[PDB]
């Protein structure tokens, strides 16, 4: 098998390519084998809404079967679903199939295995085992699970909306559109459905909403239909884009100070943990509330086992995934977020767009990326680590480099999806957005002088 399909975070190819269906049946064998390694035969299996769900998960299926493995076929669900599904079921393990917002032809895997999120050494480790041979072998089964009801139960029995909300919801045609406005408004609201036909050919926008252009349709939708908020969801429903009632994009990082807020309320001193890209202000504003703020990597599962490592209530990533482990289960979840925002919205006699610009904003970029090679990003940055100098400020070095100044701050680090560096900005002025960006322009022209610096 290809090695670039084993990913940091999770596996991810593309179908006809560097994913096909005897690729999907040997990682089944080999998560199967890692499974029973762990003491635990029972494996929970789903897919997303892609072309190539049904020939892919029919072949994981079997490799699983073929090491001794019990799965549980939940079908066609969102990711959120399949981690459910593994925290609920006996058994503690799950796969699901899914390429989340890539194009049509992407497809990949994403792991439990007895609790715990795959990442980093742990997805070689799957790869090692197939060129190894080093697989179980035993005569497994299958039964089908039909998880979706208990999942919309539990999230209805825990919400309480205090009066009714109009929500635009847009699931770009991904599987978010099997239980995303249904739960919505069983909830108690009235819902207006944007793209929420599952189909994998994504013909509107790509189901992509950390992308301003694929939330045109929502922002124009809520405006003309007067609509309180418009909720966006990734293709896989791991994700969550927000839109107030006048087309404002929340981004994850000033949703998750509101969500901080809540959380915080009912538990003193909690830790909430965010990425490394997100707002110095979400600092700031969990501690005043008393909790602990944690700092951590970009990457769902590297944010997961943050969560295991700390205790954290509450994690989120600027990309939009957010872990709710009060009142939930710990893992990232577009759905039971929406319905967690909706819950505290409706307590607020504000509209959306007042509720979030209370808090304090600075002035940011949009997240800015450079194309290096995939064999030189990881190098590029030890360069930095080693090499760089910053100024004043207090420099984080667990993530590529950040370096937070009194008045803003500055990141660099290798995205572990794409051969690039990303960087992002922020401020209170733009002097010193400027400032800080020429900081960064010049220690990356000091490892290597002819790297772009598109800033
Ligand atoms: O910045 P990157 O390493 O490219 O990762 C950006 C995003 O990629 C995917 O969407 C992962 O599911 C997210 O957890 C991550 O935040
Ligand atoms: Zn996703």
């Amino acid at each position: 098998l290809p090695a670039s399909i084993f990913r940091a975070y999770d596996i991810r190819g593309v179908v006809g390519d560097t994913l096909t269906a005897e690729t999907a049946y040997w990682i089944g064998r080999a998560i199967g084998s890692e499974s029973l390694a762990r003491g635990e035969p029972c494996v929970a299996v789903g897919r997303d809404g892609r072309l190539s769900g049904p020939e892919l998960v029919k072949q994981l299926i079997q490799g699983l079967v073929d090491c001794g493995c019990q799965v549980s076929d939940v079908g066609m669900v969102p990711t959120p679903v399949l981690y459910y599904a593994a925290n609920v079921l006996e058994g503690k393990s799950g796969v699901m199939l899914t390429g989340s917002h890539n194009p049509p032809d992407y497809n990949g895997f994403k792991i439990v295995v007895a609790g715990e999120t795959l990442a980093n050494e742990q997805i070689q480790a799957l790869r090692e085992r197939i060129e190894k041979n080093d697989l179980a072998s035993g005569v497994g089964s299958v039964e089908q699970v039909d998880i979706l009801p208990r999942y919309f139960k539990q999230i209805r029995d825990d919400i309480a909306m205090a009066k009714p909300m109009k929500v635009v919801v847009d699931c770009g045609n991904g599987v978010a559109g099997v239980i995303a406005p249904q739960l919505i408004e069983a909830l108690g609201c009235s819902v207006i459905p944007l793209y929420c036909e599952v189909d994998g050919n994504f013909p509107n926008h790509h189901p992509d909403p950390g992308k301003p252009e694929n939330l045109k349709d929502l922002i124009a939708k809520v405006k003309a239909e007067n609509a309180d908020l418009g909720l966006a969801f990734d293709g896989d429903g791991d994700r969550v884009g927000v839109v107030t009632n006048t087309g404002t994009i929340i981004y994850p990082d000033r949703l998750l100070m509101l969500f901080a807020k809540d959380v915080v309320s009912r538990n003193p001193g909690a830790d909430i943990i965010f990425d490394v890209k997100c707002t110095r202000r979400l600092i700031a504003l969990i501690s005043g509330y008393g909790g602990r703020p944690v700092m951590w990597k970009t990457g769902h599962s590297l944010i997961k086992k943050k969560m295991k490592e700390t205790g954290a209530l509450l994690a989120g990533e600027m990309s939009g995934h957010v872990f709710f482990k009060e009142r939930w289960f710990g893992f990232d979840d577009g759905i039971y977020s929406a319905a967690r925002l909706l819950e505290i919205l409706s307590q607020d006699q504000r509209d959306s767009e007042h509720v979030f610009s209370a808090f304090p904003s600075d002035i940011s970029t949009p997240e800015i990326n450079i194309t290096v090679t995939e064999d030189s990003k990881f190098a590029i940055i030890e360069a930095l680590q080693r090499d760089a100098q910053w100024g004043e400020g207090n420099i984080t070095t667990l993530d590529g480099v950040r370096v937070d100044y009194p008045k803003g701050w500055g990141l660099v680090r290798a995205s572990n999806t794409t051969p690039v560096l990303v960087l992002r900005f922020e401020a209170d002025t733009e002097e010193e957005l400027e400032r800080i960006k020429t900081v960064f322009r010049n220690q990356l022209k000091a490892v290597d002088s002819s790297l772009p610096v598109p800033f």
